Parts: structure tokens; sequence; C-alpha cells
């Protein structure tokens, strides 16, 4: 019985940028109030974690990565209410406090008790449950899925159907869900509408599943990587376009393609000059452009504002714009009814002893979502 | 009498930037098919006339500018259905053709065939209808409402109520609509939220009138003339604020002031820094900003994406987002039945003859609206 103890297990300890995740013994202590403590069944390799390996991100460091996952509570602190040991879980690496005045507007998901704007790399209470060789180790997002165990608090935890196949429904912990509400909530793609998807990994095959859903007439998938093209197109892209094959710059060539400017566009890659070219390739008078990439730490765009003073829209979210405890639940209740599929998202399934080959594989462009097993 | 004639006229003319306008006689060709001569009764100073003065606007040169107008139909061409000889009508600097993508588009305003984005300085067929000193003169966005006559193609003008007080209602062809429209039709203002203006001019003023249309709780005036805020408060600013007040950046002010930022804001001065400044000024999760105003010339802003990721909207329009055709005839309607007021804006009235002057009260800060009388 592990209850009230503390508990030594594996992880994955990034011990700085740059280098291969350091799989080894942690300690993760009891769940205080108002906490829950998770044992791991699967988790997805995101580009988000890559993003920290390289520096693209800034966290803390030394740190517990990991974001989207699923497992089953294995305890939990004084107070906690939403969840009782032996549920499935999925971490939220949004919180949804259900207090601050972004969690009553009817619009707002980024929660103020997030981690991600000014990261602590700590639980709510500003310390941290795990060690290893004797420090103190960093969370991430107060999820830190990364790890056979995990403390997360109760803001950032959702219960989700007990018959759940955790090693797919993880994806709703970030990669699914991100691209599927950028089209359907945060874009609001409309019927017979035109868009254009930049990246088609994980997110952006996501971002197509939407646009379809949302009865989009044409799904253009844009990617530097012509591998990605097939999979895109299975999943509803009508056509798919590589910048490098072309002499003119690609908003260019989807202006003309969409014969004046699309309806849609998604920025799905994390590049500030993609992220104008996103921009620019939506129609100037009633366009809408979605950020969904991550860019480099402190670094500006450069944009012409004409570009918005003709009536473009210009937004972007984290995790599609959902309210996290209140969407997880009802995301997880829709796969099973079949109201979407997640296994066209998902190319290799590892055990969690290799996650450095399953980052490898993601650098390497071989794969959309590598699953991790504990 | 003057019908299918060539009419000789005094037009204020630009022959060179950063220099007064010329008030001399032009020859102004009868309209051709599809084009409607006015008699020009009023016309407003906006901010974006003084701009092509001082090269913020670059527009092929020499040019009859003002586009803020009202006047009554000397003649039609050849095939015009929608005004007839003897009608009040407001010339459109946005047109609406009808027929375009953007004409049809539930949400579009910026119709394809405006001379804005790209600007020719002529008809819809290429030529001018001006002639002074020999020498042909350049049109501005379709209109140049500076002449006692002017030329415009059909998809430019807008037939109003006969009973139309045309030295009142010729701001309803620039800076009332497009303030107003900014706020009720682009941003959507809610009831209750909290709406912060930057610049205090005629277009803002404007913006403000439709934030406490739309029932804000709150409208922050922001400007750098502390002389522009006692009429910012008669017409619905709860507060006003001067940047150069604060050591700290007035983005930082305005957060700490709506406790954690803006529901909506404006930009609508046309300035880069306070674009970004706007946008950085609203809730990061569910804010929403509007450029109105317009930048200088072929110069690119600088901005974190960052600040769109966590949730927020970055939009801009020309005219309000009004369908120019549809929209002025309503917006006259409305004003004839006391729905909105315009003698706030107007705080100078000037024969024709004194522009110069005008423009110099705009200049020095002193006016809101001057509105020049033929
Ligand atoms: N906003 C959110 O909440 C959120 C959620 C999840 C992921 N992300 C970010 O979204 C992005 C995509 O994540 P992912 O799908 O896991 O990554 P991924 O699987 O690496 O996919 C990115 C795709 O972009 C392609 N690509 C790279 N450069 C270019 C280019 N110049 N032009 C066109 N295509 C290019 C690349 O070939 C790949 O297929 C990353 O920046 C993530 O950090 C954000
Ligand atoms: N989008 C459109 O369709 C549209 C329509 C009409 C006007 N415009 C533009 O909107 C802008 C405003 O026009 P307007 O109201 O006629 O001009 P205006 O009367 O010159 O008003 C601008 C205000 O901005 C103030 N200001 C200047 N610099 C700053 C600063 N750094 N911080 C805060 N306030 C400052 C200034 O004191 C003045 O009261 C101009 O750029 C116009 O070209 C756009
Ligand atoms: O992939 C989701 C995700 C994000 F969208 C971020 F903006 C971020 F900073 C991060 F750490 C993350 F995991
Ligand atoms: O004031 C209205 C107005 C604009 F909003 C512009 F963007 C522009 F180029 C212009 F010439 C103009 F008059
Ligand atoms: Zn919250
Ligand atoms: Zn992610
Ligand atoms: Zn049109
Ligand atoms: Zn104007």
């Amino acid at each position: 019985s592990t209850a009230g103890k503390v508990i030594k297990c594996k992880a994955a300890v990034l011990w700085e940028e740059k280098k291969p995740f350091s799989i080894e013994e942690v300690e993760v202590a009891p769940p205080k109030a108002h906490e829950v403590r998770i044992k791991m069944v699967a988790t997805g390799i995101c580009r988000s974690d890559d993003h920290v390996v390289s520096g693209t991100l800034v966290t803390p460091l030394p740190v517990i990565a990991g974001h989207e996952a699923a497992g089953i509570v294995e305890s939990i602190g004084e107070g906690v209410t939403t969840v009782r040991p032996g549920d499935k879980v999925i971490p939220l690496f949004t919180p949804q406090c259900g207090k601050c005045r972004v969690c009553k507007h009817p619009e707002g998901n980024f929660c103020l008790k997030n981690d991600l704007s000014m990261p602590r790399g700590t639980m709510q209470d500003g310390t941290s449950r795990f060690t290893c060789r004797g420090k103190p180790i960093h969370h991430f997002l107060g999820t830190s899925t990364f790890s056979q165990y995990t403390v997360v608090d109760e803001i950032s935890v959702a219960k989700i159907d007990a018959a759940s196949p955790l090693e797919k429904v993880c994806l709703i912990g970030c990669g699914f869900s991100t691209g599927y509400g950028s089209a359907v909530k945060v874009a609001k793609v409309t019927q017979g509408s035109t868009c254009a998807v930049f990246g088609l990994g994980g997110v952006g095959l996501s971002v197509i599943m939407g646009c379809k859903a949302a009865g989009a007439a044409r799904i253009i998938g844009v990617d530097i990587n012509k591998d990605k093209f097939a999979k895109a197109k299975e999943v509803g892209a009508t056509e798919c376009v590589n910048p490098q094959d072309y002499k003119k710059p690609i908003q260019e060539v989807l202006t003309e393609m969409s014969n004046g400017g699309v309806d849609f566009s998604f920025e799905v890659i994390g590049r500030l000059d993609t992220m104008v070219t996103a921009l620019s390739c939506c129609q100037e008078a009633y366009g809408v452009s979605v950020i969904v990439g991550v860019p480099p730490d402190s670094q500006n765009l450069s944009m012409n504002p004409m570009l918005l003073l003709s009536g473009r829209t210009w937004k972007g979210a984290i995790f599609g714009g959902f309210k996290s405890k209140d969407s997880v639940p009802k995301l997880v209740a829709d796969f099973m009814a079949k109201k979407f599929a997640l296994d066209p998202l998902i190319t290799h399934v590892l055990p969690f002893e290799k996650i450095n080959e399953g980052f490898d594989l993601l650098r390497s462009g071989e794969s959309i979502r590598t699953i991790l097993t504990f």
C-alpha cells in the first residue's frame, strides 16, 4: 500500500537543456490538501515537450516534463471532492480553478492559476513533490507526466470514463483537443469554407479533423515534409502543398489557390515567419488566422498592421480554447461515442523506458504521436 | 443647365506633400456610364486627409483629397439606377459593388473595388475626371470631396434622406460610422464590459459613443492631450488617462486599473507603438483589440505572438466594418430619429475657402471635426 507514503518510482528527468532524458528513480511525496497522486498509464510525446529540451520553451530545470497523459488515481489529499482512488484521469496542463475572472468568462480558458506564462515549475503552493538524488526536481505545467507517478493540484485533473482506453485518450490531454478546438471553437470554421493548415503533425492533423467536422469544403495542408501529406489527406485535407516546391512565397500560392485568400488559416508549427504567412494568406477583409504553434522564447515577429486594418482577425489559443476540466470528460465521452478518431494520430507505441527513442522519432520527422506506456 | 458639360469650379488641389492646399479652378468632366457628378454641400476634415499631406498615407499626387462629405446629385451617367439628379448623397470611400466575394460575405465590407490597398487615384476605369492648369489631377479613394463638384462611380455613392442636414450627416461618410461601427459591429462590445479607447479625436469619440450605446460599464479614454478629456467624458468616457502622467507604460496602468486587462481596446491614433500597447492592455485570455488608426506607410510593427497564444483577438477594420452603400442610408435615418448625436464631434465650422485654417486647427490639437461648407 502507498497511500500517505513517499513513492520511489521511475521517471524521465531532464537535468539540462539539449540532453537526453535520464530514466531513474525519483521520490514522489504524498499529496497535500487538494492534491491528487496519479499512477501514469500512457503519455504522448508533444512537440512542446521537445521545446523544453531544445530551449524553445524556458522553464525551470531540472524538470519532469510531460503534459499529454492519462492515468489512475492512487490517492487523494484532504479536501479533494472531484476524483477518488481508482478513477481514470487526465492531467490538465491548463488548469480550471473555476473562481478566476477567466474561468468565469464564457469564452476564456487560460485560467490565471496556469504555470505557462511565468513558469515556477511547482505545485500551486510553490513547492515540489519530486526529488531525485537528493535534489528537488521541478514540475512542468502542474502535470509532470513523464513519471510512473505524479502529484497534481485538484484544479489540474479531470475524471474521465472508467471504460476509457488510456493509451488512446491521453491525446485528449493536449494534441487532439488543441487542434480540434482551434478549428471548431477558436476559429469557428464554417460549412463550405476554405481552410489552410500550416504544420501536419499531431496538432495540425487534429486541426484538419476539426475543419472537416465543421464542414469545410477545402482544407489545404502545408508542410515542408511531404511524407506528412498522405495522413493529412486521410483525415480530411483536400490538397497538400510544400512551400519548397514553389518559386513564389506560399502566402501568394495560397491566395491564388483560394481565389483571393482562405476563410481560416492555422499556424501549427511554431515559427514567426509562418505565423505572418498564415495571417497573410487569409482573405484580407473577412479572413481569420489562429496561432497554435509555440515559437522560440522572447522573439518578436514583424508585420504590417494593414493586414489587420482591411478586416482580418488574428487570434491564438492554448488547448483549443477548451475550459479544461469541463471539456476533457466530455471529449472522452464523445470519443467513446465514436464522434471522432484518435488512431490516425498514433504512429508509434513504445514502453516509457524508450522515451529518448520516441523523441528521436519526432525530431527525425518519422512520427506523429508516439504513446509511451508505463 | 450643366448636364453633359464640363464644369469649371473651385477645388482644393494638393500639388506637393507638406504644403497647403491650393484653392483654384479645376475642370470636372461630365459623368460617364455608371458615374455620378455631385455638387458638394459639406465636407469634414478627417485626420486621414491630413495623412495624405504628411505622407503618412501614400496616394498619387497631385490630388483632390476629401472623403467625409455630403452633397446633391447634379447629373448621372448612362445606366445609373440608384440615384437621380437632386438626390442628397454621401460619397462612399469604401465602395460596395455588391458583386465581389467580400460584398457577398455576411461580415465583409472591404470591397475589392476599393482604391485604398494600392491606390491608383483614378475612377474605376483608370482615368481622371479632373483637370487643373491643363494637367490631370488624381482622385482620392474614388471620392475627392474637397471640390465644389466631384464625379464618383455609382458603387461609391449612397442616396440618403431628402430631409437630411448635410452639414451634420457628412460625418456618417467617415468618422462617426468608423468609430461607432468599430465598437458595435467589429469589436461587438458587450453590456457591463470595460473598454479602453486610444485617441480622443473625432473617430475615438465615435468609438466611445458606440461603447456607451453597447452598454459598457467602464470606458477609459487615453490621450496625450488632456484638452481632449472633457468632451470624451461628455460622450461617455468614465475616466481618462494621459500616458505622459505615468512612470510605467500605459498598458501596465490599464491592466492594473481593469483588475487584469480590459475586455475591448481600440487603437484610434495611427501609431505602431500604440497598436501593440492597445493589444497588450486587453485581458490576455479573452480580450479583443481593434486597430482603427491608419499606420505610417510601409512600416512594420514588432510584437511577441505570445500575446495572441494566450487567447487575445486582434483585428482591424475600415469604415467600422459597415457595408457602405447598405449602411450609410440607415445610419442617416437613425440620426434623423435621434438614435445618436453628431454635434459633439463638430467643434468648428468654416467655409470651404478656409480649408487650410481647418487643417491648422486639426494639427494644433484644437479641433475635433471642422465642417467645411461650399
Ligand atoms: N497552443 C497549444 O495549446 C499547443 C498545443 C500543442 C502543441 N502546440 C504547439 O504546436 C506546434 C505543433 O505541435 P506538434 O503537432 O506536436 O508538432 P510536430 O509534430 O513537430 O509538427 C510540426 C510540423 O510542422 C512542420 N514544419 C516545420 N517547419 C515548417 C515550415 N517552415 N513550413 C511548414 N511546415 C513546417 C513539420 O514538418 C511538422 O510536420 C508546436 O509548436 C507545439 O509546441 C501548442
Ligand atoms: N479605419 C478607418 O476606416 C479610419 C477612419 C477614419 C480615421 N482613421 C484613422 O483613425 C485615426 C484617428 O483619426 P481622427 O480621430 O480623425 O484623428 P485625430 O483627431 O487626430 O485624433 C487622434 C488623437 O490621438 C491622440 N494621440 C496622438 N498621439 C497619441 C499617443 N501617443 N497616445 C495617445 N493619444 C495620442 C491625439 O492627441 C488626438 O486627440 C487616424 O490615424 C485616421 O487616419 C481610420
Ligand atoms: O503543447 C501545449 C503547450 C503550450 F501550448 C504552450 F504554450 C506551452 F508553453 C507548453 F509548455 C505546452 F506544453
Ligand atoms: O479615414 C478613412 C481612411 C482610412 F481608414 C484608410 F485606411 C485610408 F487609407 C484612407 F485614405 C482613409 F481616408
Ligand atoms: Zn481559473
Ligand atoms: Zn502539448
Ligand atoms: Zn465589392
Ligand atoms: Zn476618414
